């Protein structure tokens, strides 16, 4: 039993507070794929878009997956890794993936917190909110696509880590 674990969902959901606590219950080691990034490819998309592209980010992002994905490990992932196909197929092949789930509404009204002070409603308001919502449900459609197990990650990390110990059965 010593495949790594593959945490994939949005960031702010809780992937390093219940990927650390997992890491602590199985004595494996907790690893995050955007700190791997901002190590080795630095702090910004900015600078690696430009010096060589969005396919060179996404080349950067599955070289972390790769490179980070060894035995006694659970693995936090970028909020974009599962977008591209390959990256899908190689966490299902290497591991076991676990979907913090939030939905795709919640996610807007954190967008929402973070950017507005209210929402009244506005003539361009809904139609920009829809365009939001639209990607914010593709996104969501491939999370679980890859997912082996999904857990309720509206819930505090505590009750996700015990209901994961059962769920996958430690
Ligand atoms: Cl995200």
């Amino acid at each position: 039993m010593t495949e790594p674990i593959f945490m994939v969902g949005a960031r702010g959901c809780g992937m390093t507070t219940v990927g650390r606590e997992l890491a602590r219950a199985l004595g494996y080691e907790f690893v995050d794929t955007d700190i791997f990034m901002q190590h080795t490819s630095g702090m910004t998309v900015a600078d690696v878009v430009a010096a060589e592209g969005w396919p060179g980010f996404r080349r950067r992002e599955s070289e972390a997956l790769q490179a980070v994905a060894t035995p006694n490990r659970v693995v936090a992932t970028g909020g974009g890794m599962v977008l591209l196909e390959q990256n899908r197929q190689f966490m299902r092949a290497h591991g076991t993936v676990v979907y913090l789930f939030a939905p795709a509404e919640e996610l807007a009204l954190r967008l929402q917190a973070s950017l507005q002070a209210h929402q009244r409603p506005t003539l361009t308001g809904r139609p920009i909110a829809e365009e939001m919502e639209a990607v914010l449900r593709e996104r969501e459609a491939l999370y679980q696509d890859v997912a082996h197990y999904v857990v309720d990650a509206t819930q505090p990390p505590a009750a996700i880590v015990c209901e994961l110990m059962q769920t996958m059965r430690l």
